[PDB]
């Protein structure tokens, strides 16, 4: 997990379901579209 990355912007929208960070909107408009699972046990987490 190096910080082999630079590029300042804007985080408005944020999916949690997997964790991923979004820019844009149509972006996230379609990344819930692949989201068709539901919330099941299996990511223990605290
Ligand atoms: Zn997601």
């Amino acid at each position: 997990g190096s910080s082999g990355s630079s590029g300042t912007g804007e985080k408005p929208c944020k999916c949690t379901e997997c964790g991923k960070a979004f820019c844009w909107k149509s972006q996230l408009i379609m990344h819930q579209r692949t989201h068709v699972d539901d919330k099941h046990s299996g990511p223990s987490s605290g």
